[PDB]
């Protein structure tokens, strides 16, 4: 049995956060309906393609599992099938901007009317509530948002996006846990509720340890592990030394290890032609014997100012400069090996090229080949939760409107009334 | 009331991951036992401290909402009470090493025969059955395996970390979704599952938009939307320049889009002595006729040369360039504040001291002033997800063992009992 088999999703999704979600539910089994608009549908569908008249990779690896339906939203037949589907409904998902599904004539408290049972999960891209309830937010705006960019690059360059998805597909996940635990209370209850996530806030959780930081720098006025506190290292843009002495919110910290245990991201062999060979390593305090026969230099085992966090902890760049002289004839995969044979966490900067082509991700299917008949085969990311009792099964993305039909059938309409429909345009 | 109330948890878990998931439950009503070694308790209690021997906001705002109980698990009495806790349990929490909770003696198999409704949940660096599926793993170690470093930072830079918790708390908050699913599962066949999320996984998920790119890249040999696409402007650092016609896995692309339309990151008033004096402005391909009016370039709107995305492909950079420039006397707030004018997305770099002294954030329950009567008061992120029928109730970390004998005492023990247990260094 897979864990959403028979909740009904009606999907109004578009682009990445929503469609995240949607397809998420799909691969844990659930009925994803996806509504779109007649002739174009979702925007992604048509977003950098790689062929003419093909729907993109972006389409294709946000939308398996799903079926698609089109329909014209703001005609009265097309409203009366809403309500229709509203009604065998689970969950609706959004992600519309601000007032969009009031204005066209459901809001909550009808939504509740026509049924007491679904739940109405919507992405935002600030909390119901803020001064900026109203900005449009996307992607690397709500990196910028969350304290994400401000706390992500070099002390000495600009804030930093991250290439990972934190506002869209973060916010995405974010809103799964939200439908998942409003599922949960309606067992209770026997009623759907609203959920809801702001991308900023999802950006925000991910940063709770930059909230950390930031108070512990107003209390104590220093962040002794952050590459600032080490005497003479960072320079500003002019090229006198930084300290904390001037610092009032989290800086950048380039590629310190951002918490307890410090690193740095260090080259390997070839790193000037290949972008992707390093590695990180971390000093685990545990580890740190092991870390000196690796090195070799056994005098800093025993000496005070070098075998403590707190000895370490004012000249972490001039270790790091160290080790990383070790690793010049050697690739990253060779120097990963070397510090694992002293059980010591090092890893591989591992590329995209590597990543999608990887046997392992493969064999655990967290990268899946989908059997895509009409547009030829691709790559995606699978489900990163593996369960002892279920694997999902990632089916190719719909054509638009290829279910109109089937799921019009399935509310119980006659063939006529579906002629009626495409030859009224509303679907 | 609240989704999780009644579900008992019970809590291994350390460090970042596994305590960010129970946290979160916690906020959502779960009954949450954590489990620490004696002495020393979770080792995030010691580091980073900002006053010597109080708990470090390092473990404070990843342990709210639990209640703590010490035990050696290395004992034959600390194992027999593992089993008593576990009949009572709905969900087990653990991020230890690989193979850590079966060497103790409990297997998912045993754990099974001890109570068929338990669920058993895990965050691991690699995936079973993957090569690396007995690595220890650490945040920006993830980072690097799940493909967010090598496309994270700039293009003539390492690849760079990010400030986000990409592979802690987001593996904690995915393994909160396999969490949920297997809650909702359980109530159709009455059995618990194991669920586990790899930290590798849970990056790549966020970075499956480049995984989107890397068979864009391999099919068509370019990324029309990155920097590197436009002639003469990217070089590495030897002045070697940059185009696709040589790139074969995702570049790091610096502040452009990602799954976003195109964007950049801007500077404004006070960026030489501001770190974070920045917009985020993105140049949405159906917004140019109000990007053209905002800068006063309306020879633009009609020139083929800019009006279209592919048109602007060799020139983006230049255009972002002059952008810039109607910044210089504008802060980033009165920046956002023009182009929400037009309805240009675009949005400030919000510093950490900004989000942390932020009316908005705490009005909606996501920035939280956590009551601490014996530390004294902090902030916390909530929950993310907001609801229409509930709100969190947040409130502080346990001390080390503050709810021992509290937590013995519902195992149906006596006062004649547990003081053995502490008398043989158990409890
Ligand atoms: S990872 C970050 C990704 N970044 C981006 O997605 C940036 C680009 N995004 C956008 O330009 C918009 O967010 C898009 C994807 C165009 C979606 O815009 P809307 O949220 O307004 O959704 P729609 O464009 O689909 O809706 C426009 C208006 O029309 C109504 N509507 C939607 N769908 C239908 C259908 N099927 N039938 C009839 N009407 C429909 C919406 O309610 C909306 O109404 P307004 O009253 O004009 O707001
Ligand atoms: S989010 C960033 C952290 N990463 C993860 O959460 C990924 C999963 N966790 C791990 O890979 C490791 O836990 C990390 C975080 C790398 C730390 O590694 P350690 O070197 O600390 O190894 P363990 O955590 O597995 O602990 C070592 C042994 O100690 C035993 N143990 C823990 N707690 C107790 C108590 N209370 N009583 C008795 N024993 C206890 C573990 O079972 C483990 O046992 P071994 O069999 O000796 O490995
Ligand atoms: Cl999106
Ligand atoms: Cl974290
Ligand atoms: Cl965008
Ligand atoms: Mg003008």
């Amino acid at each position: 049995t897979k864990p959403l088999d028979g909740i009904n999703v009606l999907d109004f999704t578009h682009v990445q956060a929503g469609p995240a979600c949607t397809q998420m539910m799909g691969f844990l089994g659930a009925n994803v309906i996806k509504i779109e608009r007649r002739g174009s549908g979702d925007m992604t569908r048509g977003w950098l393609q790689d062929k003419p008249n093909v729907d993109s990779l972006y389409f294709t690896m946000f939308n398996c599992n799903k079926r698609s339906i089109e329909l014209d939203m703001k005609t009265p037949e097309g409203k009366e099938l809403l309500e229709q589907m509203i009604k065998k409904a689970d969950v609706m998902v959004e992600n519309f901007g601000p007032g969009a599904l009031d204005r066209m004539g459901f809001t909550w408290e009808y939504i509740q009317e026509l049924n007491p049972r679904v739940i109405l999960a919507s992405v935002k891209g600030y909390a119901e509530g803020h001064a900026n309830e109203h900005l449009k937010v996307y992607e690397n705006v709500a990196q910028c948002s969350g304290g994400a960019a401000a706390t992500t690059g070099f002390w000495d360059g600009p804030p930093t996006v991250s290439g990972a998805a934190l506002g869209d597909s973060n916010s995405g996940m974010h809103l799964m846990i939200g439908i998942l635990a409003a599922l949960e209370i309606r067992h209770k209850t026997g009623r759907g509720q609203k959920v809801a996530v702001a991308m900023q806030d999802a950006v925000l959780n991910l940063v709770r340890i930059k909230l950390r930081d930031q108070q512990r720098l107003e209390r104590t006025g220093i962040l002794a592990e952050y590459p600032q506190a080490q005497p003479n290292f960072a320079f500003d843009r002019d090229g006198n030394p930084l300290s904390f002495d001037n610092i009032t919110s989290v800086p950048r910290g380039g590629n310190a290890g951002g918490g307890g245990q410090p690193g740095w991201m260090l080259k390997c062999k070839g790193w000037e032609t290949d972008a992707d060979s390093y590695v990180y390593f971390t000093i685990a305090a545990n580890m740190w014997p092991q870390i000196c026969d690796m090195i070799d230099k056994p005098e800093w085992k025993d000496d005070p100012a070098y075998n403590t966090f707190e000895g370490r902890v004012d000249k972490l760049m001039d270790i790091f400069s160290f080790i990383e002289t070790k690793f010049a004839d050697k690739d990253k995969f060779e120097v990963t090996e070397w510090a694992a044979q002293y059980g010591i966490p090092c890893g591989p900067v591992m590329s995209m090229k590597e990543l999608a082509h990887d046997p392992s991700l493969q064999k655990v299917g967290t990268v899946v080949e989908v059997v895509d008949e009409i547009r030829g085969n691709h790559l995606t990311v699978g489900a990163p939760f593996k369960f002892s009792g279920f694997q999902p099964e990632i089916t190719r993305a719909p054509l638009l409107g290829e279910h109109t039909d089937e799921v019009l059938k399935e509310l119980g309409l006659d063939d006529a009334k579906i002629k009626e429909l495409h030859a009224k345009q509303v679907v």
